[PDB]
């Protein structure tokens, strides 16, 4: 069955280590997904589409640095996409999905791991399940790199990003 993700309730949370002794935290909207199950409900395939303009961290001009030419170039590539290639059940409500993320024109495999929720018929008619996941990925594997950076040797913004999805995905009533 093909469940559609409820972008007004999924989110995309992610940190990357600051001059060594913080973090910065920002998130991004997501546009669209859809996940596919099979006939046991397990997830199969999944997609998602991100809003690269989206992404928010807090401070305007950071956040125009991280859209602009020098970085996610969001006028050019308005998308972030990420398209499963294998999702392996690991018993119990866990899943190991194996995808391609999609940022600017590079496309490199990711890695989540995620748990899903039992589904439940929500307050208004439709049928809705959620799931959480996590995963990181550096940011040098899409070219997105920063700077002239000294510290120690050390990185003023580091190269791992790492993230956590909320996700919640919906499809209508006993009958699709
Ligand atoms: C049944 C069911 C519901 C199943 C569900 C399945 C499921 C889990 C589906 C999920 C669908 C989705 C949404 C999948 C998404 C997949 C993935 C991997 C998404 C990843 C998204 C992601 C994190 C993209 C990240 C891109 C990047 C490059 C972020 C970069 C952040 C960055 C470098 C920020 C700057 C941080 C540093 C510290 C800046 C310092 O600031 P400052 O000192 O002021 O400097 P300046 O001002 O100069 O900028």
């Amino acid at each position: 069955m093909k469940w559609n993700l409820d972008p007004s309730h999924t989110s995309i949370d992610f940190k990357v280590r600051h001059m060594g002794i913080a973090s910065v935290r920002g998130s991004l909207k997501v546009l669209s997904g859809s996940v596919e199950t099979d006939e046991a409900g397990r997830p199969i395939q999944v997609e998602a589409v991100i809003d690269a303009a989206s992404i928010a961290t807090g401070e305007p001009q950071r956040d125009g640095h991280l859209r602009s030419a020098d970085f996610l170039h969001a006028e050019q590539y308005p998308e972030i996409r990420f398209v499963s290639t294998q999702i392996e059940p690991l018993g119990g409500n866990r899943y190991r999905i194996q995808g391609n993320l999609t940022i600017r024109d590079i496309t490199k495999p990711v890695t989540l791991e995620a748990e899903v929720s039992a589904p439940i018929k929500d307050p208004w008619g439709m049928q809705r399940v959620a799931a959480s996941a996590s995963g990181q990925i550096n940011r040098k594997d899409w070219n997105l790199t920063w700077n002239q950076v000294l510290e120690l040797g050390a990185l003023l913004v580091g190269e791992e990003v790492k993230f956590n999805l909320e996700v919640e995905a919906v499809a209508p009533a006993p009958v699709a």
